């Protein structure tokens, strides 16, 4: 069970705006507490595996292997924001194919089945493909790529690429159909490479350029070289030497999030200078606009190659894993752990090195939580900032400080994140003489939901209380210690327990629902927490855990101001610790683990 959301937040932006519309929301979330949407209640029913934003629609891949499909606008002077349609259309399931992965395309969604078959929709078309020629054909293309006699275990795709990976370590990668004219140079057939031989492909990412592979102990790069490389290579050619590029070129560019194809009318002189290109509509395949030429490209008659076809390996330190890995324009952004000590890396394809390292300010311990393979990292691929997804599965805020580093967190207080989604949209129907941004990105969220957590943000003194008598009730029943269990490792963001929730809320907001309200409120939760009955093994557990930055709810609450709360929990601490039997342990021992732990 779980909770969608909205938002949406315009390309050309900081990070410090992607955080404050997850702060939005998550107000929304905690603040307002509005209704749900009855067109994705069915959805919110069932275990989400995985979620693609197209241009126009949206796509949510489930466990049951039953995916759907709605459509989605955006009310530009607002700037939920996004407008859903009446209904949503399913995937007409026959024989129980079921599907396994799902990706986005301009061409719409594409689909994975389980024995290995690439099925996709269109925007233009209301069902999915079919042959009449051949019952068992689909994706016509696939006979192309070669895909139709093998087992499809891997599948990724972006605005124009989709590369899928089968059985047999077989790397297929092709473009959108709008692309066909440089289909020829972007493209390679089913086909194992003595690079990639030898391990499992354990992930493989795309992007509107070029694609990575992330194996077990490498990470490997295909596909086009970015405009840097491009420029130092071209550099490097004209002092070989010692009209960069003549009139009459057809090029491709995927500005402004459409792939456009044009002809290029003047032979370019200034590199930075951006220069007009003439449009070639697809069906005078079967307009002038002056494009800027930083993200461009051409496709070549024959000047050494620009797109690089072999897969190259990129440098990472030596024992080390890989727990999360995404591209972008930027290049590849992965998250890396040895020993225990985890860094967020940039790499540019430029050197292959890590152009840029950084250190969490927070605790390792606390980002690699419960679970390690919850990691995740999103990004669109051409603007879109980055989001990252720590090991309890919340969202770690990434904002840069005056120096190289990552800024101290400032937590947006959200539940664990079931599925992130986020796409490339470009608004239309818009007067072109208006300075608003033109482009933006979709984010679609499936938040947890945590019932006893949420209502200690709300500042529910009753919905806690019924929430904590119902359970009592029910473990005199003896028939939920599993819901104990589960309410019991429930963490926000930051590795933040129920009781860090407490005293978060419990902070003072400013000097003399009501803000004085709210804090008492949070006050009499606090209090029903620590004495009640039934969280009396447990509290210890609750009160020796540590948040992000090594620090108990008795320690947060000093730290925070929050100091009749902390006298709250020393109190319950003493007693707990009193009251607990000595088996081999002390009192001291664990008054000090649960008040001030050895080292910190």
């Amino acid at each position: 069970m779980t909770s969608i959301h909205f938002v949406v937040h315009p390309l050309p932006g900081t990070e410090d705006q992607l955080n404050d519309r997850l702060r939005e929301v998550s107000e929304k979330l905690n603040k307002y507490n509005l209704n749900s949407h009855p067109p994705l209640n069915v959805l919110e029913q069932a275990t989400i595996k995985q979620c693609v934003v197209g241009p126009n629609h949206a796509a949510f891949l489930l466990e049951d292997g039953r995916v759907c499909r709605i459509g989605f606008s955006v009310q530009p002077d607002r700037l939920s924001p996004v407008s859903l349609g009446e209904d949503l259309q399913w995937w007409p399931d026959k024989d129980g194919t079921k599907f396994i992965c799902i990706g986005a395309l301009y061409s719409e969604l594409l689909a994975v089945s389980s024995k290995g078959e690439l099925y996709q929709w269109k925007w233009s078309e209301s069902e999915p493909y079919r042959n009449a020629q051949n019952p068992s054909l689909h994706h016509p293309r696939a006979t192309f790529l070669g895909l139709t006699n093998e087992k499809i275990v891997l599948l990724s795709a972006n605005s124009i690429r989709a590369t899928v990976a089968t059985e047999n370590n077989k790397v297929a990668t092709w473009v959108d159909e709008t692309l066909s004219s440089v289909a020829s140079k972007l493209e390679h057939t089913a086909q194992t490479y003595s690079e990639l031989q030898g391990e499992r492909i354990v992930s493989l990412h795309c992007c509107a350029l070029y694609t990575c592979a992330q194996l077990e102990n490498s990470l490997y790069w295909w596909g086009v070289v970015p405009f840097s490389q491009r420029k130092k290579m071209l550099e490097k050619a004209r002092a070989k030497n010692k009209p960069l590029y003549h009139a009459g070129a057809v090029a491709f560019s995927i500005s402004a999030g459409i792939p456009k194809v044009g002809v290029l009318m003047e032979s370019v002189w200034n590199m930075n200078d951006s220069c007009r290109f003439q449009l070639r509509s697809p069906e005078s395949l079967k307009n002038e606009e002056q494009w800027s030429l930083r993200e461009v490209v051409f496709v070549e008659d024959v000047v050494p190659d620009c797109f690089q076809r072999t897969p190259k390996k990129l440098c990472i330190p030596e024992k080390t894993e890989i727990l999360a890995v995404n591209v972008d324009s930027k290049g590849v952004h992965a998250v890396l752990k040895t020993g225990n000590w985890v860094r967020y890396c940039i790499f540019d394809l430029a050197t292959g090195k890590a152009e840029q390292e950084n250190n969490f300010p927070t605790s390792s311990i606390a980002f690699l939580g419960q679970n390690e393979r919850n990691v995740a990292i999103f990004t669109a691929g051409q603007e879109s900032p980055i989001i990252l997804r720590d090991g309890n599965g919340t969202i770690y805020p990434m904002a840069k400080d005056c120096m190289g580093g990552i800024r101290d967190p400032d937590w947006l207080d959200l539940p664990p994140i079931s599925s992130l989604g986020m796409g490339v949209h470009s608004l239309i129907n818009l007067p072109a003489n208006s300075t608003i941004k033109k482009k933006a990105a979709v984010i679609i969220m499936a938040v947890e939901k945590q019932t006893l957590m949420q209502h200690i943000l709300r500042c529910d003194y009753e919905a806690c209380r019924q929430y904590l008598m119902n359970l009592e009730q029910a473990v005199v029943l003896e028939q939920n210690l599993q819901m104990l269990q589960t309410f019991i490792s429930h963490r926000c963001d930051g590795n933040r327990n129920i009781l860090h929730a407490c005293v978060s809320v419990c902070f003072p907001t400013s000097n003399k629902v009501e803000s004085k309200d709210r804090k008492a409120n949070a006050h009499f939760i606090l209090k029903l927490l620590c004495d009640s009955v039934v969280l009396q093994p447990y509290l210890r557990e609750l009160l020796s855990a540590k948040d992000a930055r090594g620090m108990t709810p008795f320690m947060s609450a000093v730290s925070g101001r929050a100091y009749p709360a902390a006298i709250t929990i020393l109190e319950t601490a003493q007693k707990i610790a009193k009251a607990e039997i000595s088996s081999s342990e002390k009192e001291e021992d664990v008054f000090m683990g649960m008040v001030c732990p050895s080292g910190t």
